[PDB]
RNA sequence: AACUCAAUUUGUAAAAAAGUUUUAGAGCUAGAAAUAGCAAGUUAAAAUAAGGCUAGUCCGUUAUCAACUUGAAAAAGUGGCACCGAGUCGGUGCU
DNA sequence: CAATAATCTTTTTTACAAATTGAGT
DNA sequence: AAAGATTATTG
């Protein structure tokens, strides 16, 4: 009989058997393979260590963006397409000669020069136009013909970077003056509020409204010069419509609901119409007026410089730039010359530095140009100019820059347009294309219909409504975008789980909120004076209801229900209700909206139109697109008013219920053939309800349910990070083994335990706009110092205390606290939603609970402000603020101190189900389950408090043996939990208030012998504990302790690092360039690395043992070889097809094909004095071995590291009086060393560093001494630090040595042992 | 088990802007030559996992993997127990 | 051969679905 | 976002 442990974790799992006496049991092992050793004894401990896994995201990133690029490089051959005939009259390899491009003239088919052909045109044509955009402004404002080459390539670079579609709608070209357009904002409101006027004199528009701003602020500084204007108000929201901000219309008109409007979203116009239908088109030309502006100023906010008017802004700004950079150059290099010839080619000629050399030539990014250039224009004159053209970050600009991003499409187009429109005439083919053309640059595939795959894509899930190939132009009339957009939802929405064949409802069904409001009426009870009892309402009473009450108000009332069913309609003078207070919760909800739009109520109660209802409401909240909304519902436009149609498009339901139709209102009760729904309406005097009828024997819904319905496949569908799948996983092939170890004999108990910048400062970023505090300008930043918690509290409170109304000093953050606003000692929560950072932590109240309702009264005005700037969390809000509603009750600290030993999560819970249903299989007679094997569940606080409490100390960077010693003491105090306490299998096993406090804060007091309670008093339990109910020892302090003690002394711990094959990317993702080395690989066939350059570095996917021979010297003689050989994760396919011939062709010859033996990542081999290794690659190994420290080290470690009750005098008495434990230790490390790590040349200067340092104190010599372990750690050489001298790493590269020692194959546990003895192949 | 709100984690789709790499943007004067002085520099094309077959405006980096036997695969099957002891596991006895 | 040092693809937006946890009901 | 394998250059 025997138990076993388990922590379970994100790179590794322990495990432990234990008996009824707490002991490891160990056995002699079966050995195969060639050796002698066909025994080897082991204990039944031991830990498997793995890497992470990983999420799909990387993967999925790099998908999306193939799929990317395959679409441009489409939407060029398009364009080439057209072109085609046409361009085969002016040049009949000029398509040819830029795809030619990248090759060398060596390899070159036609001529070298790609636009033209020859050498003079083209060297003339780069004069004239120095940049692509020279040509895109003159191909624009031109009105000669152009050469149809010139017209491609501005066409096709508008098309191939073509910008983004976050803004909808067309802009015009003509709005660029934002001054004029204000004035005609300004005309226009006036002319309609003649009686308030808006006096725009000496208002700098343009200055204000396109200055450098967020949009907020210059919304803020254009209301500043309107004495008399509310921010608020219509001026002020029209402004912000203008710039680009998303306003409320509804204090403007009084009107009912919130009419916010945006320009750039799809719903602008058709949102605008229903309030122009609400105020009258008397204000239509108002808001084309700020229309008009908006586009002014987004082109405003896309420049860099402002340009004097053409068709062509975009293009004519970076001229600007580009012009700019030559006239700044010509300037700064004169400049340099005569001022600084020190330097003048370390800044235009030395590519290593970051002068404008490296800027252009060399990697420096303008930042780094600039952090370079700075200080040497400050020591020139004639500069003070162009120092403010660096910190606009306007100088000497490229024009293909990572700003570019915020160029929308539209801009792209406008210029594409206008090229096509004066060519045109000339060259008739683009005249009949131009919309064709157009709709490459324009055309997006939409997020709901996906890859336009033809079945052999497991990612797509679009239906095609044609077979032909999909284009740009046929795309609305082959893809059924509508039926896929559904699909795109119905994909990923649930089904219903008492009926996993049929889809949930959409949350807003008719049916589902009928179904809510009986099952909440059928149990509503009544009485009043002349009854014998209290009743349900009847059926034909709930059916009353419904109509009379619910059917006209969307909240019912317990004052209606009496006054107008029971007065009105039933005479009841008084009466008293059950079963509902104050109000009713359900409501007919969706029922009143459509009724406030189509406005006919037979329509919606008249039952024959039901399914069209629930199909508007279906339409409304399985889709989110415009478009998709109206193709869906003109379906019923000859059922319903134009103006309701308009009304029902804007509708939109979120949400989506648990429950199906066929359930509610589907399946029946053979017995009476009445639905779950028809039984709620009515149920004779039982009134059964949903939760009871689903359950009840007495009728067939229980049976026909329960008849409704692998394990990899079970894992990867739960719910949790994709590491914590791969530990489960392995947590159950590691039980299914032991118990093959224990003989097929099932345990009697399984103890699991599971292990729990650039974002901080957008977080800040946003919050401070909210506030407008001035505080980064007062006091500013850096993305990196933002992970010390003061500092970043003291912004995230906008630099003021969150207790008392005054304000912290950044300088003095040290003598600040940082309190938790639930106390530690309910739970620990040591983030950022549970602290703050104030003055004095003794400013919060009583240290006992939350925040005081002082404190609350005084701060809830500003911990509100600092909520609607989202700097704090509404979970952060309700603490600091529970005070006003009861505060930390007795009760509710009961609950924290038990949510501290009772495993919540679900995620473990749902490991205890699989291990319990693959351990209890059998059933019993009555049905039911025999639990042959109970799993109990821990946190780690228990045994972690253990160790604490009873010098087990763990210290983590000796070796991995704690991961397993953690299983076995799990084990441990687990069953021994359920020895002693038999009841708390309820909380802990699978399948007055005061009280429940002191129980759970003294639940492990029985492993101690004398308890010392804080009310003064010694309470000394015996020396064995024993049940009360049960006669069975549970704990004798005596032996146990040391029975621990003896377990995790033990040198023996099979420790196993899970072999795996390597996935994933071929090689590092750095394009280099050409040099002369075998070592690079060809980005594609024909690309010569030695000509074009190439990747590096590529992945091993795994070794392989390759016994042959390989021709030597100049006679081709064959030597013998015995060679670990890289397989790439690119080779990897090539090689498993046929790997003689692989091998062959890399020039080995009589391969042995029987002794290929595939060795991945961390195959371990074992050679002199027990020496290991294993495998990081072909040529490159990690270290083998675990350092059994003993046990009295590790917790003096511990403690002489620990320097921080009155036992502490009984622990800090040990470090000094064995002060000698250092230089045992400083052996214990090298004798170890010199045996298997064989780091010579770095253990003397361990020896060193620590005879140095011997003077210093006990402590930190007791800290630096842990830091060594990494020298003698398992796995991959690492550096590191003693005091602060740095040791290197001293790798093991290389992987002769281990083809003649010994291959260990190593089971799951380890315990079973395959050993291949690699000296005898060859 | 319900509801509301909010955060977190996971999974999918559609987009944009960079970065890199080869080529094209005739470098000129001197000097036999290396070397020197000058002039310029901002742009473009193309590739962006090699590639694959199923040929799509699709797919190609996640999950899963000791050894041996058997399987296309998923996966199944394969290894005696007690005591004493403990530097990575030894030793002793039993069928 | 061993020591030693250098390198490592990045940023941004829209749309949706699911658990899951934690605080209020 | 480091880890740690690959690459190259030097003792």
């Amino acid at each position: 009989k025997y138990s076993i442990g388990l922590a379970i974790g994100t790179n590794s799992v322990g495990w432990a058997v234990i008996t009824d006496e707490y002991k490891v049991p160990s056995k002699k092992f079966k050995v195969l393979g060639n050796t002698d050793r066909h025994s080897i004894k082991k204990n039944l401990i031991g830990a498997l260590l793995f890497d992470s896994g990983e999420t799909a995201e990387a993967t999925r990133l790099k998908r999306t963006a193939r799929r990317r690029y395959t679409r441009r490089k489409n939407r060029i051959c398009y364009l080439q397409e057209i072109f085609s005939n046409e361009m085969a009259k002016v040049d009949d390899s000029f398509f040819h000669r830029l795809e030619e491009s990248f090759l060398v003239e060596e390899d070159k088919k036609h001529e070298r020069h790609p636009i033209f052909g020859n050498i003079v045109d083209e060297v003339a044509y780069h004069e004239k136009y120095p940049t692509i955009y020279h040509l895109r402004k003159k191909l624009v404002d031109s009105t000669d013909k152009a050469d149809l080459r010139l017209i491609y390539l501005a066409l096709a670079h508008m098309i191939k970077f073509r910008g983004h579609f976050l803004i909808e709608g067309d802009l015009n070209p003509d709005n660029s003056d934002v001054d004029k357009l204000f004035i005609q904002l300004v005309q226009t409101y006036n002319q309609l509020f003649e009686e308030n006027p808006i006096n725009a004199s000496g208002v700098d528009a343009k200055a204000i409204l396109s200055a450098r701003l967020s949009k907020s602020r210059r919304l803020e500084n254009l209301i500043a010069q309107l004495p008399g204007e509310k921010k608020n108000g219509l001026f002020g929201n029209l402004i912000a419509l203008s710039l680009g901000l998303t306003p409320n219309f509804k204090s403007n008109f009084d009107l009912a609901e919130d009419t916010k409007l945006q320009l750039s979203k799809d719903t602008y116009d058709d949102d605008l119409d229903n309030l122009l239908a609400q105020i009258g088109d008397q204000y239509a030309d108002l808001f084309l007026a700020a229309k008009n502006l908006s586009d002014a100023i987004l082109l405003s906010d896309i420049l860099r410089v402002n340009t004097e008017i053409t068709k062509a802004p975009l293009s004519a700004s970076m001229i600007k730039l580009y012009d700019e950079h030559h006239q700044d150059l010509t300037l700064l290099k004169a400049l340099v010359r005569q001022q600084l010839p020190e330097k003048y080619k370390e800044i235009f000629f030395d590519q290593s530095k970051n002068g404008y050399a490296g800027y252009i030539d060399g990697g420096a990014s303008q930042e780094e140009f600039y952090k370079f250039i700075k200080p040497i224009l400050e020591k020139m004159d004639g500069t003070e100019e162009l120092l403010v053209k660096l910190n606009r970050e306007d100088l000497l600009r490229k024009q293909r820059t990572f700003d570019n991003g915020i160029i929308p499409h539209q801009i792209h187009l406008g210029e594409l347009h206008a090229i096509l429109r004066r060519q045109e005439d000339f060259y008739p083919f683009l005249k009949d294309n131009r919309e064709k053309i157009e709709k490459i640059l324009t055309f997006r595939i939409p997020y709901y219909v996906g890859p336009l795959a033809r079945g052999n894509s497991r990612f797509a899930w679009m239906t095609r409504k044609s077979e032909e190939t999909i284009t740009p132009w046929n795309f609305e009339k082959v893809v059924d975008k509508g039926a896929s957009a559904q699909s795109f939802i119905e994909r990923m929405t649930n089904f219903d789980k008492n009926l996993p064949n049929e889809k949930v409802l959409p949350k807003h069904s008719l049916l589902y909120e009928y179904f809510t409001v009986y099952n909440e009426l059928t149990k509503v009870k009544y009485v009043t004076e002349g009854m014998r009892k209290p009743a349900f309402l009847s059926g034909d009473q709930k059916k009353a209801i419904v109509d009379l009450l619910f059917k006209t108000n969307r909240k019912v009332t317990v004052k209606q229900l009496k006054e107008d069913y029971f007065k009105k309609i039933e005479c009841f003078d008084s009466v008293e209700i059950s079963g509902v207070e104050d109000r009713f919760n359900a409501s007919l909800g969706t029922y009143h909206d459509l009724l406030k739009i189509i406005k006919d109520k037979d329509f919606l109660d008249n039952e024959e139109n039901e399914d069209i209802l629930e199909d508007i409401v279906l339409t409304l909240t399985l889709f989110e697109d415009r478009e998709m909304i109206e193709e869906r519902l003109k379906t019923y436009a000859h059922l319903f008013d134009d103006k309701v149609m308009k009304q029902l498009k804007r509708r939109r339901y979120t949400g989506w219920g648990r429950l199906s139709r066929k359930l509610i209102n589907g399946i029946r009760d053979k017995q009476s053939g009445k639905t779950i729904l028809d039984f709620l309406k009515s149920d004779g005097f039982a009134n059964r309800n949903f939760i009871q009828l689903i359950h009840d024997d007495s009728l067939t819904f229980k049976e026909d349910i329960q008849k409704a319905q692998s394990l990899h496949e079970h894992i990867a569908n739960l719910a949790g990070s994709p590491a914590i799948k791969k530990g489960i996983l392995q947590t159950v092939k590691v039980v299914d083994e032991l118990v093959k170890v224990m003989g097929r004999h099932k345990p009697e108990n399984i103890v699991i335990e599971m292990a729990r910048s650039r974002e901080r400062m957008k977080r800040i970023e946003e919050g401070i706009k909210e506030l407008g505090s001035q505080i980064l300008k007062e006091h500013p930043v850096e993305n990196t110092q933002l992970q010390n918690e003061k500092l970043y509290l003291y912004y995230l409170q906008n630099g003021r205390d969150m207790y008392v109304d005054q304000e912290l000093d950044i300088n003095r953050l040290s003598d600040y606290d940082v309190d938790a606003i639930v106390p530690q000692s309910f739970l620990k929560d040591d983030s950022i939603d549970n602290k703050v950072l104030t003055r004095s932590d003794k400013n919060r109240g009583k240290s006992d609970n939350v925040p005081s309702e002082e404190v609350v009264k005084k701060m809830k005005n500003y911990w509100r402000q600092l909520l609607n700037a989202k700097l704090i969390t509404q979970r952060k809000f309700d603490n600091l603020t529970k005070a006003e509603r009861g505060g930390l009750s007795e009760l509710d600290k009961a609950g924290f101190i038990k949510r501290q030993l009772v495993e919540t999560r679900q995620i473990t819970k749902h490991v205890a189900q699989i291990l319990d249903s693959r351990m209890n299989t059998k059933y019993d007679e009555n049905d039911k389950l025999i639990r042959e094997v109970k799993v109990i569940t821990l946190k780690s606080k228990l045994v972690s408090d253990f160790r604490k409490d009873f010098q087990f100390y763990k210290v983590r960077e000796i070796n991995n043996y704690h991961h397993a010693h953690d299983a076995y003491l799990n084990a441990v105090v687990g069953t021994a939990l359920i020895k002693k306490y038999p009841k708390l299998e309820s909380e802990f096993v699978y399948g007055k208030a005061t009280a429940k406090y002191f129980f759970y804060s003294n639940i492990m007091n029985f492993f101690k012998t004398e308890i010392t309670l804080a009310n003064g008093e010694i309470r000394k339990r015996p020396l064995i504990e024993t049940n009360g109910e049960t006669g069975e020892i549970v704990w004798d302090k005596g032996r146990d302790f040391a029975t621990v003690r003896k377990v995790l002394s033990m040198p023996q711990v099979n420790i196993v690092k899970k072999t795996e094959v390597q996935t994933g990317g071929f090689s590092k993702e750095s394009i280099l360039p050409k040099r002369n080395s075998d070592k690079l690989i060809a980005r594609k066939k024909d690309w010569d690395p030695k000509k074009y350059g190439g990747f590096d570095s590529p992945t091993v996917a795994y070794s392989v043992l390759v016994v042959a021979k390989v021709e030597k010297g100049k006679s081709k003689k064959l030597k013998s070889v015995k060679e670990l050989l890289g397989i790439t994760i690119m080779e990897r396919s090539s090689f498993e097809k046929n790997p003689i011939d692989f091998l062959e062709a890399k020039g080995y010859k009589e391969v042995k094909k029987d002794l290929i033996i595939k060795l991945p990542k961390y195959s371990l081999f074992e050679l002199e004095n027990g020496r290991k290794r294993m495998l990081a690659s072909a040529g490159v190994l990690q270290k083998g071995n675990e350092l059994a420290l003993p046990s009295k080290y590790v917790n003096f470690l511990y403690l002489a590291s620990h320097y921080e009750p009155e036992d502490n005098e009984q622990k800090q008495l040990f470090v000094e009086q064995h002060k000698h434990y250092l230089d045992e230790i400083i052996e214990q490390i090298s004798e170890f060393s010199k045996r298997v790590i064989l780091a010579d040349a770095n253990l003397d200067k361990v020896l060193s560093a620590y005879n140095k340092h011997r003077d210093k104190p006990i402590r930190e010599q007791a800290e630096n001494i842990i830091h060594l372990f990494t020298l003698t750690n398992l796995g991959a050489p690492a550096a590191f630090k003693y005091f602060d001298t740095t040791i290197d790493r001293k790798r093991y590269t290389s992987t002769k040595e281990v083809l003649d020692a010994t291959l260990i194959h190593q089971s799951i546990t380890g315990l079973y042992e395959t050993r291949i003895d690699l000296s005898q192949l060859g």
